[PDB]
């Protein structure tokens, strides 16, 4: 049929997205590594309970027990024999020791008898009139086991710290076993088998302006600014070339190596991957869409110019074969037998990889810092009553 | 060759996708926020070691001890002097005090001395015949820190509380400052500085017919259904002209922020995550092979068309130029020189976010709750054994 | 115009893409679960402080104070009758009984006098001459809550236990109750509302060549390999014909489930999403310009095969419409009224579903060993210093 009406003019738009200067770069970065690996760090503990009482009489002013919890935290020589020896060492233990006996409250004793595990006990009694009465009963303990050295920038310069539950960094040196004391506890660390490096390689990143970089490590996860050094508990790092500013680095903050995470932290976390996928699933299944869209199109096409030519369908299909359409849709099939050029400037696309994540926990979990606190606990369980032994 | 033979008949078939109907919609919300800034929080602590004795001999039934940490909490004018002053006022210490002296164990104190800082010692002596020794020794402490407001909904009003390490919400008014005390503490917050907003504003949210709705605010993400309120620590959300139901309603489990999160919690995050990348990959790399078979059929058309039209794949390539086929592959090249109408219907493509993700910790390691229980185990740490400072 | 120059010979590449070989299938598994409902943990603690006192003066070596904290934990029975009756029951308490009367402090008493709750007192004198003093104060408490049963596998054998907060494997049966005592404390579980079940089904995994396994059940996601029992803390999986190795399977870990995870953690697997989301961003973005190239090509062309079949455009459009060109890209438009061929090979996209993830928190945080570090503590807060009760 058809009609001399011209409702037009008409012109094929063709389909623009919004672009992105999103890509995926290997950026050089100068990286300072540290590792550590072996028993490295050695923690003992060591103390006297001493009382030592008069009995004079209600009238005697000297009448009374003075006692005492001394602190005797071990030297570094003493703490690396009883690490190698595997057992802590102790001066003798009184019980209701009175008259003379007593004055071994107040000798210089000699750290002899050694021990696999030793806590004391708290002895008190004062029954022996016109006498002293001394009562010593020693505590020790041992724990060899590895820690975990960190790094951390301050006046541009990367050092190596030990993180001790309270926050406090211990400053390591990587040459001289390292070892510092509080109260009754001595700790000894030795920077054999630790090693820190510095490195010229590369990172792998995504640049995308808002530029902002998004790179990956080993199981870190990190934005690498520019003229900044960025450093993680165990790696800083800078890009080659580029002027750090001397202080104000971006470092980790040591409270949220001490903090733990609630539960309400993590269930948002999955929140948030559930939101997201949810963008996901919308995109995924638009693209989707497009290819039934361009599935549709490209078939009427394909029917109208194979109606001109009949060899077309068979190259289609890699199959030898012409066809006859016998309607507008319907056809039937009969059989019988330089310089590249890319019109679509279709790149590689870009599968997202496993994402290797590190789980570490927090400070106070680690097995020396949960074994000095589990002596503290023993020491307040066991101080609870004096317990007379006479 | 080819033959009279026509083995078909055949019809080519559009490609169907399962429809999918998710989409991202605005979403109009009441929304009750909750800010707070600057130090709002001041605690104080303060307590007496009384160890008040008399020595009238064996014989005597008033011969002894009578000793007691007794409390001392700061009153509200007490504690903002403290908190102006940054020191904790007390009374008077005595060591060893007997006869005419022991009295100042029973005088009504002025709490006149002030310190930075202050512990008491476990003074008991009864060495003084026929009289009464006194022992007095004072501890207090005080912290200014910022503490984090939140909302709870209870009867379908939203007020603000203070989540505490144990799980009591303490409730909070906006005007004055509230005031608490438990046994040695006195707890005092100031309203001034915090804001509790209600706001109609709007949310983007993913709805998705199983409708769910997944939404985003801050750091937050969660779903907010039909006819509910939906409350969060610091924000409560509410559809705009929907009847919330009174009670009944979505918020935050307490528990989940004073109880941390397991590394087998996170560990099990980081799988979820990797079977999703999974399916990440496999799709994305479906919609690849997608585009090569789509390249492959519209490069055999092309070259259908394009022996027909020879100015084809000029406009192809955006060059001028006409071809010459050579061969049924092979072609050779030469140059010299409204309404729309939109037959795909592509839309534009929703990129996923970068999302901004809240992480807060455990209500224990807030600042001022740990410096409560740091104060309670030192005092614990103090009263293990009792000193004679005679 | 166009030239003799023959610029060629060019031919067109079909884009070709990476291949991965990966896929979601359905694996056969024997798959052991334990499930646990109700109230089926039962813990009761009950001490006694006696303070035993004798005052014959400072000359009889008999004066003085034998004290002991005595643990007296509950019997199953009287565990169970405490669970039904809630009550925890006790001896008498004694305050400043003396001479005759402190011979209580030596009877084998009768647990009549049961409690809601009770806390004892550290009391003690020894005022009474040539008399005896005895002191009596008990403590004990109960609560029942809910335990949830966890598997380990050793020997091959997957076996029930329930899990300390010290990290020890109490080994569980699932007839008959289960009873255990430490030092003060009794804890009793009933396996009643307990299953343990081995069944023959199915999970949905990914297989992917480096092949791996990525596989879901409920809350769980975890790498199935072959020939090994992947056992996570209420469910082990096995592949269905599979001859596990005994023992070395893949096991969860103990510590994981004690040990909670830092801020610094969760925030690390916020980066990662934010990597791996920048990652997405790129891909979608690619495919999206894709598409972008082919409606431009698709239009090109569509130009080219119109101006032969003016039919063309209105079967693209659905609409019934003949085209006239009047320019190389306007056009005009007229109105007026078997076997199925693949030509594309598409599949059913894979649309990444919403993720299940299950976030239970440190062992410690359960409300049955919150309960008994709570009453150590209280145990701790009352042993601070002796109350003279005379
Ligand atoms: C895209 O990125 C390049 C660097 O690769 C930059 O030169 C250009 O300005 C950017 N353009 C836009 C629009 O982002
Ligand atoms: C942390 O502990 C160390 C060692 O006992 C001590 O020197 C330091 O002052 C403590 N710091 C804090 C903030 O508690
Ligand atoms: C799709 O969503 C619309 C609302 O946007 C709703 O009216 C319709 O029923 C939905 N259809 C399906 C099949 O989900
Ligand atoms: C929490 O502590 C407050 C203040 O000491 C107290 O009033 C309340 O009873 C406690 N609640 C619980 C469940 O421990
Ligand atoms: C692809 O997977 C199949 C099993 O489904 C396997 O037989 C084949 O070797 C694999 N090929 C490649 C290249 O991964
Ligand atoms: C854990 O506690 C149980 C019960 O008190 C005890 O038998 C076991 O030895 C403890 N194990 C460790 C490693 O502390």
């Amino acid at each position: 049929c058809n009609k001399a009406q011209q409702q037009g003019p008409y012109t094929l738009v063709d389909y623009q997205e919004k672009p992105l200067n999103i890509s995926r770069i290997q950026i050089k970065v100068v990286k300072t590594s540290v590792a550590t690996k072996g028993l490295n760090f050695h923690i003992g503990y060591r103390a006297v309970w001493r009382g030592y009482c008069y009995n004079g009489g209600s009238l005697d002013k000297n009448t009374g027990c003075y006692n005492d919890l001394i602190p005797k935290s071990p030297t570094e020589s003493e703490l690396r024999t009883w690490s190698k020896s595997q057992k802590c060492c102790t001066g003798p233990d009184a019980v209701d020791a009175w008259g003379s006996d007593a004055r071994i409250c107040w000798a210089e004793w000699k750290m002899e008898l050694c021990h696999t595990a030793k806590e004391l006990k708290k002895y008190s009694n004062n029954n022996h009139f016109a006498y002293h009465t001394c009562n010593l009963s020693w505590r020790c303990g041992l724990k060899s086991t590895h820690i975990e050295v960190r790094l951390q920038a301050s006046g541009g310069l990367v050092s190596m710290v030990a993180v001790m539950p309270n926050g406090t960094l211990i400053p390591i040196e990587g040459t001289r076993p390292t070892y510092w004391t509080e109260d009754s506890f001595a700790y000894l660390y030795d920077p054999a088998g630790t090693e820190k490096k510095t490195e010229s390689t590369f990172l792998w990143c995504f640049k995308e302006h808002i530029f902002n970089y998004y790179c990956r490590d080993n199981g870190y996860y990190f934005e690498l600014p520019a003229n900044r050094l960025v450093c993680l508990p165990t790696s800083c790092y800078k890009r080659e070339g580029a002027i750090v500013n001397t202080m104000h680095p971006n470092t980790w903050k040591v409270s949220e190596k001490l903090h733990s995470a609630s539960q309400f932290d993590v269930n948002n976390v999955v929140h948030s991957l559930v939101y997201e996928t949810e963008g996901l699933r919308l995109a995924l299944s638009q693209l989707d869409h497009r290819f039934a869209t361009l599935s549709r199109l490209f078939n009427r096409l394909t029917q109208s110019l194979a109606k001109i030519d009949d060899r077309l369908l068979g190259t289609l299909l890699g199959q030898d074969v012409s066809s006859k359409f016998i309607s507008p849709t319907k056809f039937m099939l009969s059989p019988c037998l330089s310089q590249p050029v890319d019109l679509y400037s279709f790149k590689e696309l870009w599968l997202p990889q496993l994402l290797d994540v590190n789980v570490k926990g927090v400070v106070a979990d680690e097995e020396g810092w949960s074994f000095v606190a589990q002596s503290k606990q023993a020491l307040i369980d066991t101080m609870t009553y004096t317990k007379n032994g006479g």
